[PDB]
C-alpha cells in the first residue's frame, strides 16, 4: 500500500543497475582489495551504489540507507525502525571480475526492523527475483515455493567459503562443511553470491543455505524472498534471525534449519551495528 | 566430413535427452543409491541412456559405446581406437533429484583414443556447449575462449566435494580446498556437475577445474570443449591427461594447471579401464 510504489521504483533501479553491470563486464576492470586479498571491489560497485542511493534519496528523502560501499567509505550503520534501504550494488564482485555468470543487485527494504520487500536481480542470467510480505515470492513471473525436504540426510545445501583468508576462520568454515558432509547430506553447492544462493532455496532448487561472515546487505533482499516462498530464516545458533549478526540459516523448514544449527561451530565476528 | 554427421546427430540426441529430463523434473522421483548414500540414480538416468544407446546403435551400428549406467549394470569398459561414444545420460543426478538448475547430458566422441567432438547440454538453462577438434568451442553459437589469468593468486577455481562419505577421502578433499584457499586464490565454486564445471572453464568464467573420483563419461564431452576454447587438460599430478584415470585438472593454461597440481594430495581410486 504505501510501500508498493517504493518496490515498483526499486525494480526499475535494479534493472538500471543490471545494465551498468553488464556494460562494465564488456570492458577492462581495475580491481581493488578491501578487508582481504579475496575481498574485491571495482569502480562499478561504487558507481552502481552512488546511482541507487542518489535515486532513492531524491524520490524518498525521509528514508534511511545502508550500502556495502558506503560503509567501506566510512559511513556508520545505525539500524532503526525507520523505512530503510539495504543495498548491495554488486553481490558477487569476485564473480563479476571473473565473468562467472552469477552477479546480482540486491535491494532490501525494512520497516520496524522487519523485511518489507526485497529485490535480487541476477543480471547476467536476467532473472528478477522479488518478495514482499504477505504478497509472495517470484522469479520472472513464476511464483516461488521452497522444497518439502525436512530430512538432512536427503538435503542439498548452498554455502560459500568466504573472502576471509584468516587461518582459523578458514579452518572453521571447512570443518563445518566436513561435519555436514559426514551426517551425510546429498551435497554442497556454491554459485558465489549470498543473494542468488538464498534465491535457490526460495525456488526449491536447494533445501537450505547457511553462512557466517556475510553482511546485512547480502541478505536483506533475499531474506523476504525465502520466507515468502514458505521458508524460514534463523541464526546459526538456532535463535531468532538477526540481520546485523553476520550469520544466517535460510531454509525450507524449521526442522532442517535447527538440524544445520546443531552442526555449526560459530566464527567470532564483529556485528554490522557494533 | 563423416564425424560432422555424428556431431550433428549427437546434438539432436542431447536435445531429445534434455526434453526427457525436463519432463521427469515435473514429476515425483524414486531415488536409488549406487556406491554411496550420495551416489544417486533414477529411472530417468536409465531411460535416457537406453534412448541414447539405441539411437546411436541404429544410426552407427559399427561404433562403440561406453555409458555410466551400462557400466553400473555390469558392462566392462574396453577402450579401443574404434569410433567410441562416451555417454553420461544425466551428469548431476543429485541436482536433478533436487531441481538444482544445472543438469547436463554429456556425449563425448573419440576416434583413435582421441577426443573428436563433445556435446554438453545444460538442459534446464538451455545451454548447448559443443567442441570439435580444430573447429572451436561454442555455447549456443557464441565462440568460447578460456581466461588469460596465469597467476593462481588471482584465480577462481571450480571443484566438487564428491559422492564419497568415507572419512579419509572427505578429509583429503577438504584439506586440498584449504591448501588452495590459503595460497590465497580468489575463490572456489561448485555447481554440482563435472561437465558444466568444465564448460565454465571453457567460457573463461572460471580459470580452472580440478577433481578426483569422476569418470571418463564425466569428462569426455567437456574435455574437447576446454581445449578448443584454448585450455589444457592434465592429470592431478602434473602428468599427461588420462581419460580412464578418474582425475583431472581442466585449466586455462599449463602454468595454472601445474600450480594447482603442486597443492593436491591424491585419493586412491580404481581406474575406469581396470
Ligand atoms: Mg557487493
Ligand atoms: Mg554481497
Ligand atoms: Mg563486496
Ligand atoms: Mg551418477
Ligand atoms: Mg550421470
Ligand atoms: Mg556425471
Amino acid at each position: 500500500d504505501p510501500w508498493q510504489e517504493c518496490m515498483d521504483y526499486a525494480v526499475i533501479l535494479a534493472r538500471q543497475a543490471g545494465e551498468m553491470i553488464r556494460e562494465a563486464l564488456k570492458n577492462e576492470m581495475d580491481v581493488m582489495i578491501k578487508s582481504s586479498p579475496a575481498d574485491l571491489v571495482t569502480v562499478t560497485d561504487q558507481k552502481v551504489e552512488k546511482m541507487l542511493m542518489s535515486s532513492i534519496k531524491e524520490k524518498y528523502p525521509c528514508h534511511s540507507f545502508i550500502g556495502e560501499e558506503s560503509v567501506a567509505a566510512g559511513e556508520k550503520t545505525v539500524f532503526t525502525e525507520q523505512p530503510t534501504w539495504v543495498i548491495d550494488p554488486i553481490d558477487g564482485t569476485t564473480n563479476f571480475v571473473h565473468r562467472f555468470p552469477f552477479v546480482a543487485v540486491s535491494i532490501g527494504f525494512l520497516v520496524n526492523k522487519e523485511m518489507e520487500f526485497g529485490i535480487v536481480y541476477s543480471c547476467v542470467e536476467d532473472k528478477m527475483y522479488t518478495g514482499r510480505k504477505g504478497k509472495g515470492a517470484f522469479c520472472n513471473g513464476q511464483k516461488l515455493q521452497v522444497s518439502q525436504q525436512e530430512d538432512i540426510t536427503k538435503s542439498l545445501l548452498v554455502t560459500e567459503l568466504g573472502s576471509s583468508r584468516k587461518p582459523e576462520t578458514l579452518r572453521i568454515v571447512l570443518s563445518n562443511m566436513e561435519k555436514l558432509c559426514s551426517i551425510p547430506i546429498h551435497g554442497i553447492r556454491s554459485v558465489g553470491t549470498a543473494a542468488v544462493n538464498m534465491c535457490l532455496v526460495a525456488t526449491g532448487g536447494a533445501d537450505a543455505y547457511y553462512e557466517m561472515g556475510i553482511h546485512c546487505w547480502d541478505m536483506a533482499g533475499a531474506g523476504i524472498i525465502v520466507t515468502e516462498a514458505g521458508g524460514v530464516l534463523m541464526d546459526v545458533t538456532g535463535g531468532p534471525f538477526d540481520l546485523m549478526s553476520r550469520r544466517i540459516i535460510a531454509a525450507n523448514s524449521i526442522t532442517l534449519a535447527k538440524r544445520i544449527a546443531k552442526e555449526i561451530e560459530i566464527i567470532p565476528l564483529q556485528r554490522d551495528d557494533e
